[PDB]
């Protein structure tokens, strides 16, 4: 119907923005600028040089009800980019001497029928077939997050061994880690990431986030423009449902400082960080992120949210798009991949 007519505008959108030029000769700020015009980009667009930020910019409104413009240090839902860092907090445990990538999920699992040889680096890799269809409609403590997941997840095993996206894998490999640490993966995740690399723009959207937030937009279907006339709703189990996977909200530089701090090797050891970030037979998918031949990327779709990074090997090099206003028909991927890639060759 419009969603199919909604895939074709992107389509569009993708071709106007890959054919666009991009010279080094010409001001950095009115090429970005030009190109997330292109998309109607709603949200903060951070670009980032030899560790030099060189484009720092937001665009729309954070809450258009109360005339809140985005601001560069607004709050956005990094949603499955968070997948990384669970990816990271598991080879932590790894480096620490307390779990292996051979381990078979069983082992934390007991309960499972099926599937019972799947190894945590099957999981880290979207290489198994578990599948959840859908968590509990009811608000859930973590303990019960991670019961219910074990309890009522799918196992397909057409699908062990290829690369196959599934977000249980990953709420999964979080109660791996709430098991081995006797610490909630809040915690866990606050000591790991907040306190060690001192964010003070991230946080667990169940709490609420504070100052300088913002409000998920819903599109209605086909849409390009922002209108901002429906606010997309996101519950509490909603939330809790997404332990481990898309419940975390930061700001851009906050986001670029955790994938940059994990490539530069400040959390786990380089070694450690390219065993995790090894790609498959069947994709380009390992250890949490995308790994291409020029570094790493990572997307997030939900709640009116769309999240994107495009990081280089060493870290030092890439782009963060969040937005609050996600439109099928004006997606922010192909513009981040566009500017990413322009970035790399030297043409900004």
């Amino acid at each position: 119907a419009l969603n199919k007519k909604a895939a074709l505008k992107n389509s569009q959108l993708s071709r106007k923005i890959n054919q666009t030029t991009f010279s080094n000769n010409k001001n950095t700020d009115e090429q970005v600028t030009k190109a997330l015009n292109l998309s109607h980009f709603v949200g903060s667009a951070l670009v980032v040089k030899n560790d030099h930020v060189i484009y720092n910019r937001a665009f729309g409104y954070a809450n258009k009800a109360k005339n809140q413009r985005n601001k560069v240090n607004s709050k956005y839902q990094i949603l499955s980019i968070q997948k990384s860092m669970t990816a990271v907090g598991i080879m932590q445990l790894v480096q620490a001497g307390k779990v292996k990538l051979t381990d078979p999920i069983s082992k934390y699992y007991p309960t499972l029928k099926h599937g019972r040889q799947t190894t945590l680096r099957q999981m880290l890799d979207m290489t198994t077939g578990f599948r959840l269809k859908s968590g509990s409609k009811e608000f859930l403590p973590e303990n019960q997050v991670i019961d219910f997941a074990a309890h009522n997840v799918f196992y397909y095993p057409d699908k062990n061994g290829i690369y196959n996206y599934s977000s249980v894998n990953f709420l999964l490999l979080a109660g791996i880690i709430r098991k081995v640490t006797g610490q909630s993966y809040q915690h866990f995740f606050t000591t790991h990431f907040i306190d060690k690399l001192n964010l003070n723009e991230t946080g667990f959207l169940i709490h609420g986030q504070g100052q300088d937030a913002t409000t998920g937009y819903r599109a209605l279907a086909d849409q390009t423009l922002p209108n901002y006339d429906q606010t997309m709703p996101e519950s509490k189990s909603q939330m809790a449902n997404e332990l481990g996977t898309g419940q975390v909200y930061m700001s851009t530089a906050d986001l670029f400082t955790v994938e940059s701090a994990i490539l530069k090797g400040q959390l786990l050891s380089k070694k450690n960080v390219a065993i995790l970030h090894t790609r498959t037979a069947t994709g380009e998918y390992g250890g949490g992120v995308y790994n291409m031949s020029n570094g790493i990327r990572s997307h997030g779709l939900g709640y009116g949210y769309e999240s994107s990074i495009f990081l280089s090997p060493d870290g030092k090099t890439g782009v963060v798009l969040m937005s609050n206003y996600y439109r099928k028909a004006a997606g922010i991927q192909a513009t981040a991949n566009k500017i990413f890639t322009e970035l790399m060759k030297g043409d900004i």
